[PDB]
């Protein structure tokens, strides 16, 4: 039973994996799931997603203590791409970063839980 404090460490890493990870193009993958579009701007998105979430929020919930387990960020993150994956048509860019995204999360957590 790893304590608060170093499960925080784990999750802080696992986030900032996201949030440096690039395109070919050198675009930060990360950049359009930051910030949920505005509710007045697009209020469709809200009507169609029901459990909106952005990396803003997690990295929030990390810093809460919010997560009792890795296994629970995994499923936000999980959500977060789902989410892009359902509101964004397939083979956009967007799409495409949804799934880097979750390919980046899942290689360093097995990076992490693995390595000896
Ligand atoms: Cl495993
Ligand atoms: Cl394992
Ligand atoms: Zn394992
Ligand atoms: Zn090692």
């Amino acid at each position: 039973s790893m304590s608060p404090a170093y499960l925080k460490e784990i999750l802080e890493q696992l986030l900032e994996a996201i949030v440096v990870a690039t395109n070919p193009s050198g675009r930060l993958i990360s950049e359009l799931f930051q910030k949920l579009p505005s509710k007045v701007q697009y209020p469709d998105y809200y009507a169609i997603i029901k459990e909106p979430i952005d990396l803003k929020t997690i990295a929030q919930r990390i810093q809460n203590g919010s997560y009792k387990s890795i296994h629970a960020m995994a499923k936000d993150i999980d959500l977060l791409a789902k989410n892009a994956k359902t509101y964004n048509e397939p083979g956009s860019q967007v799409f495409k970063d949804a799934n880097s995204i979750k390919k980046i999360f899942y290689m360093k957590k097995a990076e992490i839980e693995h390595h000896e």
